[PDB]
């Protein structure tokens, strides 16, 4: 026998993955546990590989090494994908050839009695005549993946190998590498849920518990419910950062204060270090990024009147609809209005008030000088990342700039438009939700390009349209010392005021650059000059 | 219980990149990896091409932290000129007009 029928995978390594082990062992490797006599009598061949895909750094290689060890196999021969590639002619294939040598010789001298060799790959998608389909010129020869296939299953047969491959993008894997007789069993390693984030944390902090270095203050259930969508590597980094910060705190404190030796030896880390590191040190990749909001909502949100509440309530209703309904797992919306009316800030607030696990903002500020194909790739990557969580919220910052629209011509890029139009109507995998919020300042152009037929709703962000609203906004913004405000109220009673909030901030700040005498007249003149009406 | 050995390297980018590069890099990585368990290794290296160095050399536990040296600095330029001219003035040969 090679293992007891029920196997075992816990406390020695792998954390939150326990169903995965049973599934893989019941599906594929059932031919190496049955009694050998019946296996020989039946006359069946064993599987010759498996494939594992999923997020990056979620615990794939550990499972590979464990499965290799538990079969009573020789030491694994790891190798990395992009490393076997050379500019010389006919040298990217000698590298592939130079990995099956020992197995070949051992099968040569000893036939049908050898052991097993595991040849774990990594980033197996680098060598594939399929990445060239996507826009660009990268043919990767297409001879490399004809020298690997011809060795696994060719005119000469090997019966003492087991190839395990891992990849991050399952959609660029060549089709000729998944037929029966070759890599022929797929499997997914998803993100860890609550129980996994508990087990991994328990595993990674046993040593410090053994010597009682950890204080009794810290719990683990609290830290297993705050970390949402963390991957295991992130948890390990969190523990390490907590250790380091506690160490630095203790050294600094005991150095500054000549404490007695009792606490000097004691190196308790407490819980404050944990929360400090969690909130200041580690930044997840598949979770909320609480830092960039401060770069968009720069001056809070002021309630100058009625419309703000209406907009926020509509956003709440759409969020609620997408959260708790079936038969409709994809929802869209579009915010539009006159320029400088504050459309981005409201979108950011609506997204933030949802409390979703995964929030992302795709704006053109980070695509300066990009060619259009790069923009398409970036958008596709963001959406792909968003597809890997139970709930999500993706914002598109400015749709008129993504297309490079210019009134002369008109001119724009077709590729981005078509990619967006296709992506707005693609449902996620079964059982997962999504929500998309747009933004723009030219509704008519999008209406003309047949783009307003893909969105599902629309919201209007009105502008300051009366003197009373301007007066209330100024009062809440707290300027002009309430005495010049009486003259301002007298002057702005006309009610023919059409100005944006951001422009209002700019005008107030500009007018505040003179002495108390001419400030009011300067501000009134500036407002009157820019007083264009619909 | 032992002291720290400081081994200085220069122009790592040249070796990191025809099959000799991979074997040389792996041979270097073997000791720091942990198989040889050397706990006394201070490896301060120098290079000019950050794009022609393996990122594995900076994988957590390999290089970790990095830094770069910039311009001579206007005030730093003043300070270095002061140091050199003070070494000169050590014998007062330099004229006061300078
Ligand atoms: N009620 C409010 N609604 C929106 N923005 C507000 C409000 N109160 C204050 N602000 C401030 O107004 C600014 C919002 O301007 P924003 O960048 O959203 O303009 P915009 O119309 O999207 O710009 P552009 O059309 O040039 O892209 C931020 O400083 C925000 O703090
Ligand atoms: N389920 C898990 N339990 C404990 N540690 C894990 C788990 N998954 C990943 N890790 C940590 O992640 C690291 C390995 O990451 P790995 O899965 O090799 O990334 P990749 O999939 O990119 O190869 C190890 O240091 C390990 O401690
Ligand atoms: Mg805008």
């Amino acid at each position: 026998s090679i293992i007891n029928p029920d196997w075992n995978f816990e406390k020695m390594g792998i954390g939150g993955l326990d169903k995965e082990f049973s599934d893989i062992f019941r599906r594929a490797f059932a031919s190496r546990v049955f009694p050998p006599e019946i296996v020989e009598q039946m006359g069946c061949k064993h599987v010759k590989g498996i494939l594992l895909y999923g997020p990056p750094g979620c615990g794939k290689t550990l499972l590979a090494r464990q499965i290799g060890k538990m079969l009573n196999a020789r030491e694994p021969k790891v190798v990395n994908g992009p490393e076997i590639l050379n500019k010389y002619v006919g040298e990217s294939e000698a590298n592939i050839r130079k990995l099956f040598a020992d197995a070949e010789e051992e099968q040569r001298r000893l036939g049908a009695n050898s052991g097993l060799h595991i040849i774990i790959f990594d980033e197996i998608d680098a060598i594939c005549k399929q990445r060239g389909s996507m826009a660009g010129s990268t043919g990767v020869h297409d001879t490399v993946v004809n020298q690997l296939l011809s060795k696994i299953d060719g005119v000469e047969q090997l019966n003492n190998i087991l190839v395990i491959g891992m990849t991050n993008r399952p959609d660029l894997i060549d089709e000729a590498l998944l037929r029966p007789g070759r890599l022929e069993v797929k499997m997914e390693i998803g993100l860890p849920d609550e129980k996994g984030r508990l087990q991994i944390l328990h595993i990674h902090t046993a040593r410090m518990r053994g010597h009682q270095l950890l204080s009794a203050d810290v719990d683990i259930k609290e830290l297993a419910v705050e970390t949402k969508n963390f991957s295991g590597a992130e948890l390990e980094g969190l523990v390490r950062a907590a250790q380091s910060t506690a160490m630095n705190r203790h050294i600094k404190a005991s150095t500054k204060v000549e404490v007695d030796m009792e606490k000097a030896e004691s190196l308790q880390v407490t819980r404050g270090d944990f929360l400090a590191s969690l909130e200041n040190d580690i930044k997840p990749a598949f979770g909320t990024n609480q830092e960039d909001y401060a770069s968009y909502i720069m001056n809070g949100i002021i309630k100058w009147g009625d419309p703000v509440t209406r907009v926020l309530d509509d956003g709440e209703l759409l969020v609620q609809q997408t959260k708790n309904s079936d038969r409709t797992p994809l929802v869209s919306v579009l915010l539009e209005g006159p320029p400088h009316s504050g459309k981005t800030a409201l979108a950011a607030k609506i997204a933030e008030e949802s409390n979703f696990p995964f929030i992302k903002i795709c704006s053109p500020d980070k695509m300066i000088g990009f060619s259009e194909t790069a923009k398409c790739q970036a958008m596709k990557k963001i959406f792909d990342d968003a597809y890997k969580s139970q709930l999500s919220c993706v914002v598109v910052d400015d749709i008129e700039r993504l297309l490079d629209y210019v009134p002369i011509g008109p001119r724009f890029s077709n590729l981005v438009l078509q990619a967006l139009l296709v992506l707005l109507k693609k449902a996620p995998p079964q059982g997962r939700k999504l929500l998309i919020i747009g933004t723009t300042s030219r509704k008519d152009v999008l209406q003309e390009m047949e783009m307003l037929n893909a969105f599902s709703t629309t919201i209007h962000v009105p502008n300051i349209a009366t003197g009373e609203q301007l007066l209330e906004a100024l009062e809440l913004l707290g300027n002009f010392k309430d005495k010049e405000r009486t003259t301002i109220a007298q002057q702005v009673k006309g009610k023919k005021v059409w100005i944006g909030i951001k422009k209002l901030l700019m005008l107030i700040e500009m007018s505040l650059q003179m002495d108390p005498e001419y400030r009011v007249r300067k501000f009134l003149a500036l407002l009157r000059e820019e007083g264009a009406s619909p």
